[PDB]
């Protein structure tokens, strides 16, 4: 992953979301759009993105039941390494993979 | 500027913020702390960073005056020097939008 900071442009990913719980569910598999967001301690599926029978727990933010497989793809289509989370749930303008997600990853801040 | 991302971590900076108006001011120069926000648009400065005889223009407000922001290093060394101008509201903490990031040519990569 390899992506430049610009003004008018957010920094959005698609992103492969799998549901690895017990419990049944319509679909064990989503794609969502995401924003790699460097000052998010956390990484937030908004409402409007999150499956509606998929569990949730009081962590305004709820947090998974399940832990999510998370799976990061490369504007050319190729794939990161997936991730283990329990994202938070909310009511924000889109989905937000914060610093547990960015550091997951490797990712630097960089101009060098 | 080169700063790993990680979950404990805040991706904060220094930062120097000099008003480049015609009307005097108490401090024309002044240092806060920021941090490196890529989901925000825009640079906002926090209310209790921002100068009270800076002008602002009419929830955020503008600066009325061009804004220099130059970025410094944890080790002291100075980054370039941007010209804004800064949105002021009631946050707890100074961020750096993507109109600094960009202006910086940073990137966010694993390569």
């Amino acid at each position: 992953l390899a992506m430049t900071m610009e003004h008018k442009d957010r920094p959005l990913v698609r992103v492969i979301l799998t549901n690895t719980g017990s419990h049944p569910v319509k679909q064990r598999s989503v794609y969502i759009t995401a924003l790699l967001d460097s000052g998010a301690d956390i990484t937030i599926i908004s409402e409007e993105d999150w499956p509606t029978d998929w569990p949730v727990m009081e962590a305004p933010m709820r947090k998974s039941r399940d832990m999510i497989e998370v799976g990061v793809i490369n504007r050319d289509g190729s794939l990161e390494r997936p991730l283990l989370l329990f994202p938070a749930v909310a009511m924000v303008r889109g989905s937000i993979l914060g610093r547990d997600c960015l550091q997951g990853l490797g990712l630097r801040l960089t101009n060098l």
